[PDB]
Order: structure tokens, then C-alpha cells, then sequence
């Protein structure tokens, strides 16, 4: 066999990996950059073989070539007596989080206010809340709609970077890692939670996780999902019980990808690792679980169950399904047929 080298954004995910380094015995190792981009450069160059990508990175690294190989999967109801990883994925509800106090703020009232977002080209934190609304405004000047923004990637010096507040020292403001205070799923809620923003583009997850005592950290300790109500496309606010009815569309879920060459390698050693280190894996929670990192989503997001199996044999664009396809090149068009390197 070789060895898989995972791709880490950045200097937390690098820990993390350097710790399953470790563990592995050398049969995975780590390479870092500062950026998802630049770790899809690294797989394409063949200097790293792998890492775990949110669907509107799927697309830029699918139409450099790159194929989705293993998805993440989380609890369902369906398919219950299925193993995890044959089980279908299910995929993510992307929707829009706002307080229960910051009343009569709507869908349809969202001009002007104050934003947080996971990152630039994300899907729940910016393809698609900002497809809507240039779908909406007619305008593709989406970086004129809010005030101020924090969504990582954008232009550090743009309202688009307003809000965002750097690492500990206020360094590497709107940087698209962890090292960015509200960088991410957690981070985007944490921007809402701490009222720097009025409103959250994250996954219906991610309110329940950080919330009602399921997160022990400082800022999310007290939270209570009641102070808290979803954004309707119909203009409605209801509560986080009802996101099956109140979100603005289901997402592919977070899928490890490859370069095709590589892909059937890649495949083989995460069955493996996932064995030893997942949910029920020999080695955890005793040595070391893949699937944990305190609440921060490092390599995987933390309610991962395993990583299933495609079936099928999906292409990029089959993975992620024609509607979310042309949702992307729609806003693509603002800011054809390529890859963005
Ligand atoms: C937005 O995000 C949230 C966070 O991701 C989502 O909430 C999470 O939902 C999942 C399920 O989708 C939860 O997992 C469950 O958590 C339970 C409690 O911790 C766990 O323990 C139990 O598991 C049992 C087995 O499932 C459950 O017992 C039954 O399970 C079966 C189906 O498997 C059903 O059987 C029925 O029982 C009926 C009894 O009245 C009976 O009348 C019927 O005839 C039938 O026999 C039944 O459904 C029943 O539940 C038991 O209920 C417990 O759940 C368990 O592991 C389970 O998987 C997460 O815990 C939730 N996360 C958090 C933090 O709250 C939310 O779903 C999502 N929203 C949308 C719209 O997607
Ligand atoms: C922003 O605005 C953009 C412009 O309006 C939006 O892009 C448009 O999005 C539409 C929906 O994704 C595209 O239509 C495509 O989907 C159609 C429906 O597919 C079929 O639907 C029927 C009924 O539900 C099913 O029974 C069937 O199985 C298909 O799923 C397509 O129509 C059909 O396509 C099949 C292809 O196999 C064809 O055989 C049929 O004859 C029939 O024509 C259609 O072809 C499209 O693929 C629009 O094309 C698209 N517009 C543009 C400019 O591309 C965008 O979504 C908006 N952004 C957001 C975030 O919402
Ligand atoms: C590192 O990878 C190797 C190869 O998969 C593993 O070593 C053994 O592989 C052989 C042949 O495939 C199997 O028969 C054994 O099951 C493996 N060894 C054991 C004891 O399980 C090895 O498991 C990997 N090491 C770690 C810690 O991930
Ligand atoms: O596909 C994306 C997208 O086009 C972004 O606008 C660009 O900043 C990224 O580098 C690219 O990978
Ligand atoms: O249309 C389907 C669907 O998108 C599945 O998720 C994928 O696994 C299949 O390959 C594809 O044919
Ligand atoms: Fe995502
Ligand atoms: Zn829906
Ligand atoms: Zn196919």
C-alpha cells in the first residue's frame, strides 16, 4: 500500500491530522494550506491525495477534474436496519437563523441588515442564500445588499469582511479557516448568537448542536433554541422544530474527494481508518476518533456517522444534482465551462 496524505485548512485541522497521523502508524500523513482552494491545487498537483469538501467546493474542484468518493452520513430514521455506509445519504437543510427578540425581521426585510456566512462559495453560507437573492433583486451586486458582512474569503477591506474578527490577536481577519473567529457552520452561528450579525445562513444542525447544553463552550453554554426562529421564503418566521417546512433548500451532503487516478487508493484506506476510528471504531473513543473535535468541525463535521459509499458511481455534477448545478453557475455569472485554476 501507500500512504494517503490528507489536505488540512489550516493550523487546527493540522493538529487534528497530525494526531491521526500518529495513530494511523504513517498510513495517512498531513499536508496544511492556508485555504480549501489551495488544498484542491495540492490534490491536483499530487502533493496531497485527499480531503473532505462542502458541496459548492465539490464544484470547483469537479470541474478541475476532482471525483467525490466517500460522503459524510449522519443519523437518519430511514433505511434503519442498513449499515451506515451503504446507507443513502440524506443531505443537509441549509436555512436562515435569526433571534426571536430581533422581531418582525423577515425574509423579505433582510436589505440593510447584518450578515454572517460560513465562507464564500459555501452552500448554506453563500450559494445558496446569495443565489436567491440575486435571483430576487435582479442585481448581481450581492455585496451591496447587507450593511456589513462577515463571509470568509471575500475581500478583507469589503463590507463583505466587516464583522469578521481574525484568531486570538485579531490576526488573519476574514480568512477562510478556523483560525477566523466566525469562520464556518459554528462560527456563522456564533456571529448571530453574539448579535454581531442579525442573521445566520448555516444547516438546521447546527442550532440544535450549539445549543440547550449539547455545546459545553463558553459562548454557546446558555443558549436556548426558543431565542431563537428560522427565515421562511414565504415571509414567515417559525421555530427550529419546523426547518422541514421553513428552509431554503436541502444540500448534498460533505463528500471526500480525489483526483480520479487516485480515487479507488483514497477509498480503500478511509474504509479502513473509519474502522478503527469512527463512530464504533476499535480505537475509539480510547485512543483517538476521527469524527470528534469539540464542537469545531475539524477535517469532518463532528455528526458524522460514517463516510458512506456513492453507488452509482456519480460524476461531480450527478453528486450534487442539476438543480444545485445550475443554482451555482447562475450566480457564477455575477462574479462558464473550466476550473478556476
Ligand atoms: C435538524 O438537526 C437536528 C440535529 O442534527 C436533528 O435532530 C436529531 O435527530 C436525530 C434523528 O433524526 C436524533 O437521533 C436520535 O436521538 C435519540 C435521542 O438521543 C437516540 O435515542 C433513541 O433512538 C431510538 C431509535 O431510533 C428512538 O426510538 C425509536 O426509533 C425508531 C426509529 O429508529 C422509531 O420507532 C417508533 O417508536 C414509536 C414510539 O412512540 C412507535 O410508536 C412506532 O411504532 C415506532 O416503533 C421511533 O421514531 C422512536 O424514536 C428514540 O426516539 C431515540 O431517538 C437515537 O439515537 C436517535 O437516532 C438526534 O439525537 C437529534 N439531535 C439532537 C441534538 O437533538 C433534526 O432531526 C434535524 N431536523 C430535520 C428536519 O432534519
Ligand atoms: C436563479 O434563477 C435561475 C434562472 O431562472 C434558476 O435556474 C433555473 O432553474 C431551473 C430549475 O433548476 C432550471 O430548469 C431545469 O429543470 C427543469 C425541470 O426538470 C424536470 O422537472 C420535471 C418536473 O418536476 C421532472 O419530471 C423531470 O424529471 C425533471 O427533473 C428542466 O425541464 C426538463 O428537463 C428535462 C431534462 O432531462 C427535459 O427532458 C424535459 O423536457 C424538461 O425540459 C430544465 O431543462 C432545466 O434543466 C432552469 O433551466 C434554470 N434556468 C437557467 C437560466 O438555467 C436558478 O435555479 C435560480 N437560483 C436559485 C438559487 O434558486
Ligand atoms: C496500515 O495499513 C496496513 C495495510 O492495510 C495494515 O496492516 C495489515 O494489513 C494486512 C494486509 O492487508 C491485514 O491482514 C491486517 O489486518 C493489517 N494489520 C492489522 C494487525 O490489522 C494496518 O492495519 C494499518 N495500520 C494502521 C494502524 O492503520
Ligand atoms: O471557483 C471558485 C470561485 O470562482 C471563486 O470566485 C474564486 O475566488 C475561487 O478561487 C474559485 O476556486
Ligand atoms: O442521479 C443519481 C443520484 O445523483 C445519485 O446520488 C448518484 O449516486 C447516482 O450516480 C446518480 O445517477
Ligand atoms: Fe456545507
Ligand atoms: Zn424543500
Ligand atoms: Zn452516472
Amino acid at each position: 500500500y501507500t500512504r494517503v496524505v490528507w489536505c488540512a485548512v489550516g493550523p487546527e485541522e493540522q493538529k487534528k491530522c497530525q494526531q491521526w497521523s500518529q495513530q494511523s502508524g504513517q498510513n495517512v500523513t498531513c499536508a496544511t494550506a492556508s485555504t480549501t482552494d489551495d488544498c484542491i491545487v495540492l490534490v491536483l498537483k499530487g502533493e496531497a491525495d485527499a480531503l473532505n469538501l462542502d458541496g459548492g467546493y465539490i464544484y470547483t474542484a469537479g470541474k478541475c477534474g476532482l471525483v467525490p468518493v466517500l460522503a459524510e452520513n449522519r443519523k437518519s430514521s430511514k433505511h434503519s436496519s442498513l449499515d451506515c455506509v451503504l446507507r443513502p445519504t440524506e443531505g443537509y437543510l441549509a436555512v436562515a437563523v435569526v433571534k426571536k427578540a430581533n422581531e418582525g425581521l423577515t425574509w423579505n426585510s433582510l436589505k440593510d441588515k447584518k450578515s454572517c456566512h460560513t465562507a464564500v462559495d459555501r452552500t448554506a453560507g453563500w450559494n445558496i442564500p446569495m443565489g436567491l437573492i440575486v435571483n430576487q433583486t435582479g442585481s448581481c451586486a450581492f455585496d451591496e445588499f447587507f450593511s456589513q458582512s462577515c463571509a470568509p474569503g471575500a475581500d478583507p477591506k469589503s463590507r463583505l469582511c466587516a464583522l469578521c474578527a481574525g484568531d486570538d490577536q485579531g490576526l488573519d481577519k476574514c480568512v477562510p479557516n478556523s483560525k477566523e473567529k466566525y469562520y464556518g457552520y459554528t462560527g456563522a452561528f456564533r456571529c448571530l448568537a453574539e448579535d454581531v450579525g442579525d442573521v445566520a445562513f448555516v444547516k438546521n444542525d447546527t442550532v440544535w448542536e450549539n445549543t440547550n447544553g449539547e455545546s459545553t463552550a463558553d459562548w454557546a453554554k446558555n443558549l436556548k433554541r426558543e431565542d431563537f426562529r428560522l427565515l421562511c421564503l414565504d415571509g414567515t418566521r417559525k421555530p427550529v422544530t419546523e426547518a422541514q417546512s421553513c428552509h431554503l433548500a436541502v444540500a448534498p451532503n460533505h463528500a471526500v474527494v480525489s483526483r480520479s487516478d487516485r480515487a479507488a487508493h483514497v477509498e480503500q484506506v478511509l474504509l479502513h481508518q473509519q474502522a478503527l476510528f469512527g463512530k464504533n471504531g476499535k480505537n475509539c473513543p480510547d485512543k483517538f476518533c476521527l469524527f470528534k473535535s469539540e464542537t469545531k468541525n475539524l477535517l469532518f463535521n463532528d455528526n458524522t456517522e460514517c463516510l458512506a459509499k456513492l453507488g452509482g458511481r456519480p460524476t461531480y455534477e450527478e453528486y450534487l444534482g442539476t438543480e444545485y448545478v445550475t443554482a451555482i453557475a447562475n450566480l457564477k455569472k455575477c462574479s462558464l465551462e473550466a476550473c478556476a485554476f
